[PDB]
């Protein structure tokens, strides 16, 4: 919530993404690939299960 409201105040939309699901790894991979060339904030939630 802290970084969520921080991004909201900064008015920069973010991609909150889970990690637990099997699709989550691929989703985060493409999110990183598409954000490093655009300047967006990728957010991965509870990334400790992998």
């Amino acid at each position: 919530g802290h970084v969520e409201d921080l991004a909201a105040e900064q008015n920069t939309q973010i991609t909150s993404i889970a990690i637990g699901s099997a699709e989550g790894f691929n989703q985060a991979d493409k999110a990183i690939n598409t954000a490093v060339k655009s300047g967006r904030w990728v957010m991965l939630k509870n990334v400790h299960l992998a």
